[PDB]
This record gives C-alpha cells, structure tokens and sequence, in this order.
C-alpha cells in the first residue's frame, strides 16, 4: 500500500509484542483506529485483515470483554493469521485459550457467507479498513453489507483514496492506476451519495492527506485530478437527518479517554467544557458507545441550521470543499 501514516506511540509497545511473522508478511497499510480508550469492550471487524496485524493490535485495545473479527480472501494471509491466535491470547491475556479474536474467509461484500461462520446483523460496534474500496467497483454492496453488520450507534471508521472529480473512462481502465487504488477512486460527491444510499446519512471527516500521481504517463490519464487520502467516520444511527440542525444542545466531554475528545475536524470537546452541537452530533454521542464519556443536554425547540461552530459554512458544504480546504491553506 501507501507510505500512509506514522504509528502512534501507544501502539508501538503492542506491535513489539505481535508475532514477527504476522508483521513481516502483512499486506498493505495499517487500519487506523478511533482513540484507544474508546475501544474498550467493543466488537471490531477489520475488512481485508490480511495476516491480522490490525486485528491483533485491536485485540489488546478492546480488552477481554471486547472481541475482534478479521475477514479476508487471501488463503496465504489467513493461514498466517489463524495460527497466532494462541500466541496472542497468552501474550495479551495470560493464557492460550482466552483469545478474543477470529478469522473469517470470504468476500468483504458478503460477510453473511464468510466461511467459518457469517457476520450476523447488528453485531459490530466498529468496522475498520484501509484502502479496500477502490479495488472492487461494487462499492454499493460493500457499503450495504457494512450497514447490515453494524449495530445502532456503531461506526464505519475508515481510510481510502478519493478524487476531486470523476475519472475518465481511460483512467478507469488503466491497470497501473487501478492497482495503485487510484483508478477505482470515487469522486467525493459520488461517494457521499453512494454511502447515503447504503444508509449512512452523515459522513464526518477525521483527516485528509494529499495523494500525488508523479509518473508522467499516468498523469496524462488524470491530468488535473487531485487525489486525497481520507479517513471518514460514518455512524449508523436511526435518528440522523441529511442536514445539521440546531436543537439548542450542547455536549460535554467528561474525561477518561484522553485530555480532549476529537470527534471530527469540526468538533473537539475539551474535558468538562460544554460545546454547542447540532442534533446529528448529539445523537451520535448519545446512541454510540461514546455516551459513557459525555453528557448531552436535552433537545429544545428547533433553531434552524446549526451555526454555533467557527467553521459552520464549511460544516454545511459539500464534502469536496471540506476536504479541499482542510488538506492545507
Ligand atoms: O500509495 N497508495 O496509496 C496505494 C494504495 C493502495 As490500496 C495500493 C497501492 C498504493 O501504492
Ligand atoms: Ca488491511
Ligand atoms: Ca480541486
Ligand atoms: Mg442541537
Ligand atoms: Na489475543
């Protein structure tokens, strides 16, 4: 995969404990994870888990009441993943039989028929993945399958490559672009309509990096296209609306999973300081696992669109203007 991202310090220690073979043969870049504290007790599913680097990492972070599932279709990668279950149970939880992980073989677009067992409806709290979408062009079925396995309050928390415009037919047929995850890149606005068709009505930017195309033969197929690496979080929450409405609410981060909670690029909550929120963000806080570390005030009368944020114009803007402006400048 990419050059991608720097490994956060809290993970470094845990990676030193992970079997060297799992690390050595792992395909692609690490799945990024929500703040570590927020994972305790969660059920996490990694799509495209490979040899299990991210599954084993999460295994420790979710603790013994948490559970982790990895899914993949590369036989060679799973055989490796499957045979370090005990290794890691001992090393994390003092015994070979106390494992909170499992590995499933199947296409990520169809988790219900993955091979030891399927993933049932409404059973996962967090689905993670890094750079898996641009390799299939049935993105839609993949988004609907993630919607299906998530419980209410669950999130798809993921990184992929997107484009600031629609690639040409020629760019989408190119095999070098394809294998770099560029050629299957969605236009951000098409991505937004598509995950909303799958049921995720609200997409929050966590971070964005520029992705460059340098080879001058390649650049000719995608001449003014700007590509981005975006981490988004998309919550499955029954009451989310298409718009960000002010109902007079504020939320207060109570402490206990960091100095401050960073929900997305528009909303940071310093410990014990109330922050005005739109009702979608109130509802995410309330119905997701995050409620344990927050206090959210009651809905008042509808006050119109939410403006009580210092980037409120960008907050309401299409996804490509958010990404474009938050990348740099
Ligand atoms: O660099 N990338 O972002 C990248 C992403 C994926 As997916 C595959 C190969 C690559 O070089
Ligand atoms: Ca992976
Ligand atoms: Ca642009
Ligand atoms: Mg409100
Ligand atoms: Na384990």
């Amino acid at each position: 995969c990419k050059l991608a991202a720097a490994v956060p310090e809290s993970h470094r220690k845990i990676l030193a404990d992970i079997a060297d073979e799992v690390l050595e043969k792992f395909y692609g870049c690490g799945s990024t994870l929500p703040a570590d504290g927020s994972l305790e007790g969660a059920t996490v599913l990694d799509l495209g888990c490979g040899t299990g680097r991210d599954v084993y990492l999460a295994s420790k972070l979710v603790g013994e009441h948490g559970k982790v599932i990895g899914v993949d279709m590369l036989d060679n990668q799973l055989e490796v993943a499957r045979k370090y279950v005990e290794y890691h149970a001992e090393k994390f939880f003092g015994s070979p039989s106390r494992s909170n992980v499992r590995f499933l073989k199947g296409f990520i677009e169809n988790l219900a028929t993955a091979e030891p067992e399927g993933v049932p409806d409404s059973s996962v709290d967090i689905v993670i993945s890094n750079c898996v979408c641009n390799l299939s062009t049935n993105k839609l079925a993949l988004f609907k399958e993630i919607h299906r396995v998530l419980r209410d309050g669950g999130e798809l928390y993921f990184s992929d490559v997107y484009a600031d415009r629609r690639l040409s037919e020629a760019a989408q047929q190119d095999p070098i672009l394809y294998g770099e995850c560029l050629g299957g890149a969605l236009y951000l606005e098409d991505f937004r309509r598509l995950v909303a068709e799958a049921g995720f009505r609200d997409v929050r930017l966590v971070s964005v990096g520029p992705v460059d195309v340098s080879d001058p033969q390649l650049r000719k197929l995608v001449p003014d296209v700007q590509f981005y690496s975006c981490t988004f979080r998309c919550f499955k929450v029954a009451t989310l609306e298409a718009t960000r409405e002010d109902y007079g609410q504020s939320a207060t981060y109570l402490g206990g999973i960091g100095e401050e909670f960073k929900l997305d690029r528009f909303f940071t909550f310093p410990r014990e300081k109330p922050v005005r929120v739109d009702r979608n963000t109130a509802e995410i806080i309330r119905h997701s696992r995050l409620h344990q570390w927050f206090s959210v005030s009651a809905e008042q009368q509808h006050m119109g669109l939410f403006k009580a944020n210092d980037s409120y114009a960008l907050l309401h803007a299409p996804l490509s203007m958010q990404v474009e402006q938050l990348v740099s400048g």
